[PDB]
């Protein structure tokens, strides 16, 4: 497994603009396209972010590209953050996704929020970071996939995305 087939479980595959677990107009895997209520503005900064007029529909191609994009950003955006940096650099690659996951999915600022958590994994303590973890508005909302990711932390497998 790796963080595309992660993430790829975790955000699904849609084609048209859809709105997420929070009512915000997303499209492809995961991607926001803006926190505003206004469908045109979602088609808007759709066609800005292809480069066409799409008319709020785009291929698969197309969505894969966005993703590799928000992945990479993701990457680049905990190596330049002091809080996150150190954290992902102590752990080991399946791990490591799933701090990748969470930025993207809450970004950089919600994650490096975590502070305990973040100490705590740092500090290799499993069980007591996915306690922390879990006692958050994240885990709330969308239990299922904080779940899965929690567990990633906590056994170091992809156990929990396995049958998916
Ligand atoms: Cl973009
Ligand atoms: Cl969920």
């Amino acid at each position: 497994m790796n963080i595309f087939e992660m993430l790829r479980i975790d955000e699904g595959l849609r084609l048209k603009i859809y709105k997420d677990t929070e009512g915000y107009y997303t499209i492809g895997i995961g991607h926001l396209l803006t926190k505003s209520p206004s469908l045109n503005a979602a088609k808007s900064e759709l066609d800005k972010a292809i480069g066409r007029n799409t008319n709020g529909v785009i291929t698969k191609d197309e969505a894969e590209k966005l993703a590799n994009q928000d992945v990479d950003a993701a990457v680049r955006g905990i190596l330049r953050n002091a809080k996150l940096k150190p954290v992902y650099d102590s752990l080991d690659a399946v791990r490591r996704a799933a701090l990748i996951n969470m930025v993207f999915q809450m970004g950089e600022t919600g994650v490096a929020g975590f502070t305990n958590s973040l100490r705590m994994l740092q500090q290799k303590r499993w069980d007591e970071a996915a306690v922390n973890l879990a006692k958050s508005r994240w885990y709330n909302q969308t239990p299922n996939r904080a779940k899965r990711v929690i567990t990633t932390f906590r056994t170091g497998t992809w156990d929990a995305y396995k049958n998916l």
